[PDB]
């Protein structure tokens, strides 16, 4: 509908799949070569289905903070034949808040999804499913089961992956550009 939305579709339209774990189907961002993201809770393996054919993982780590605190983020490298466009240079650098925000998800329940959800505060700490969690975003938008893995944009920027949410306000994991040096 706006310039939010144009950014946020043309991220979805060329760096997502659908990934499908023992957990559930989940929206996975592709950032670069082979290297894509999901949240944690999706307790990635040896295998994993990509829009639904049989995928091998090469790599999987979930990334805690230097306080080895959990970040809910897991950085996947999958043997798929074909690499992402990369966007890492949409990734911001430090820490932050954000206006006009867009979350985006594209699953077999949520099609071409995209909700405006504005202010994101930079929470911080957050006990989610009662695991301590840092550099927590959050947004005051009721988001449902169905949702994580959900990207979250503004023009320009790609600033974190949906992992929970109590009802009333949703969280995300930050993604910064620090986790994708290679």
């Amino acid at each position: 509908m706006g310039p939010g939305f144009d950014f946020a579709q043309a991220i979805m339209k060329k760096n997502t799949v659908i990934a499908r774990t023992e957990k559930g189907e989940f929206t996975m961002l592709g950032v670069y070569d082979r290297v894509a993201v999901i949240p944690t809770h999706a307790s990635v393996g040896e295998i994993i289905y990509i829009n639904d054919v049989e995928t091998r993982v090469l790599d999987a780590c979930a990334l805690r903070d230097l306080t080895d605190t959990n970040l809910e983020i897991t950085i996947v490298k999958l043997d798929r034949n074909q690499k992402f466009r990369d966007i890492r240079h949409f990734l911001p650098r430090c820490e932050d808040d954000y206006n006009d925000a867009v979350l985006s998800v594209h699953t077999s329940k949520f099609p071409n999804m995209y909700i405006p959800v504005g202010q994101v505060t930079n929470y911080g700490f957050l006990n989610l499913g009662g695991t301590p969690t840092h550099r927590i975003l959050m947004y005051n938008f009721p988001t449902r089961a169905g949702q994580c893995g959900g990207v979250v944009t503004t023009t320009g920027k790609v600033i974190g992956i949906h992992v929970g949410g109590n009802g009333a306000q949703g969280f995300a994991a930050m993604l910064l550009h620090s986790y994708f040096t290679d």
